[PDB]
């Protein structure tokens, strides 16, 4: 519950389903280290990745795997992958919702910090 | 449940509160004719503009008020509001859900179009 | 050049071409009288639309005929056409680009607006 | 003009100046090797990262400073940078122009590649 990914296709107007996500979280010699993975359900929605436990403060990285996404619809895409980088902070709203809009040539993404 | 807004605010990260949304149908002279309206909820979403039995082919007009949202935050808008102009089509999935993100000078709109 | 609308197709990473483009200007009756028209060239940009003299203040709605484009590419979108409304010159003359950043079921439009 | 980098405020509605940009390429060992840098002009843009015979076929990661940016403009946004990656010059080589609209809690990123 406190890190959910939701993505959704722009070409097809559906949730991007089966799109591979990894995040990494920035350790102190500046690499990125495995944190959590998995793919979006039929619902272009991936939850369970974390806790509130272990998602402490500090630098995580979200990947996107849209160029495999792509490739399977048959359709040549732009971007290897999309990432997503930012610093998650125990000040703000607790829940942190990262989607992120697919296309070929073009994504956007945005962060949607809210309380229950 | 055939029609569902949702809006996000891209400056705060949050679901756009308390935004005016009307809702209309072209009609056989070309005017457009009011069908449904309300404002955006705590979560940003608006539910419960239509059924199934009204909401016919056709070609509807969903206008969002951006500007209005942005004055009361204090900060000065681009757009007077966001149109989002499409037709109904029973053929596809039931439940269309149109999504728009806000930014003072630009705005995305999406249509996630679905089968329950 | 006092207008200027720009248009994109984010599923080919290019310019849209020979989209067309309608430019209307509210009258006092509240009626949308016909202002300027055109299609995007080679580049996907529009110019030449208008002068400083005829852009006097008003609220104006650039409707990007984007249903038109994409079928024209074998692709059935979802919107009608992308319109963008908004109130120009109010505070003295300005410069006004209007971009749009095409995908089949969703849109961006941005503006970037600059002082002479 | 083979790389081209342009970044626009969807706060303001204008170009996002002297914000900072690090190019990157994948070596054959999988490490990004610093590629070229600058910082975008008045206009938003910037030119002059490399030459047709520089550029060769490989990943490249385009690295926008938007965290930076937003500082000190006196808002503290969500990403620490938007990251753009990708395979260029794959069939020959090509122009691109990178895009990106920048709001505090979303950015979108665009890639235009045309054929010399
Ligand atoms: O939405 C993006 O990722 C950036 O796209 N917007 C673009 C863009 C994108 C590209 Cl690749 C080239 C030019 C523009 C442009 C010019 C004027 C204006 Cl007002 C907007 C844009």
């Amino acid at each position: 519950c406190p890190l959910m990914v939701k993505v959704l296709d722009a070409v097809r107007g559906s949730p991007a389903i089966n799109v591979a996500v990894h995040v990494f979280r920035k350790a102190a010699d500046d690499t990125w280290e495995p944190f959590a993975s998995g793919k979006t359900s039929e619902s272009g929605e991936l939850h369970g990745l974390t806790t509130e436990e272990e998602f402490v403060e500090g630098i995580y990285k979200v990947e996107i795997d849209t160029k495999s996404y792509w490739k399977a619809l048959g359709i040549s895409p732009f971007h290897e992958h999309a990432e997503v980088v930012f610093t998650a902070n125990d000040s703000g709203p607790r829940r942190y919702t990262i989607a992120a809009l697919l296309s070929p040539y073009s994504y956007s993404t945005t962060a949607v910090v809210t309380n229950p």
